[PDB]
């Protein structure tokens, strides 16, 4: 669960909830299932408090959320502070870039959702996945720590 395959899997998962479709096929992980549900109520809150913010950028492709997300995981991790909360809060902004994109994409390509998803895990593997490891992972740090109690 330390290896990116692993990591693009939630963050195309939590796409797909946000998305409202979700794939057949057995369906998503216990980890994943404990990740949607946290991080959409993180989400929830972040569109009331960022509101003003949100409605005036214009996600109009893949490169212009590239940005967008790079530059919020910027002032989020700028004290260089890594914990639970501010990975829950990754997937909450790739699900608010995904719905902006949805509605503002110039060529409304179907195929670059997933593209979304790959430089989420990019990121927290390249900046969070040693964090995340030596707390748990995913199965006995992230799960642990928020499956209902
Ligand atoms: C409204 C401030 C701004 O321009 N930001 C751009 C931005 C980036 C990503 C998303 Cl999902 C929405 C808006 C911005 C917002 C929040 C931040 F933490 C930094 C930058």
């Amino acid at each position: 669960d330390c290896e990116f395959g692993y990591i693009y899997r939630l963050a195309q998962d939590y796409l797909q909830c946000v998305l409202q479709i979700p794939q057949p096929g057995s369906g998503p992980s216990k980890t994943s299932r404990v990740l949607q549900n946290v991080a959409f109520s993180v989400q929830k809150e972040v569109e009331k408090n960022l509101k003003s913010c949100l409605d005036n950028v214009n996600v109009v492709s893949v490169d212009t959320a590239r940005t967008l997300f790079n530059q919020v995981m910027e002032k989020e991790f700028e004290d260089g502070i890594i914990n639970w909360g501010r990975i829950v809060t990754i997937f909450a902004f790739e699900g608010i870039l995904i719905k902006k994109l949805l509605r503002q994409q110039i060529a409304p390509d179907v195929d670059t959702y997933k593209e979304i998803s790959y430089f989420v895990a990019e990121f927290i593997m390249n900046n969070t996945g040693e964090w995340i490891r030596q707390n748990g992972g995913w199965e006995n740090g992230f799960v642990k720590k928020f499956e209902p109690k």
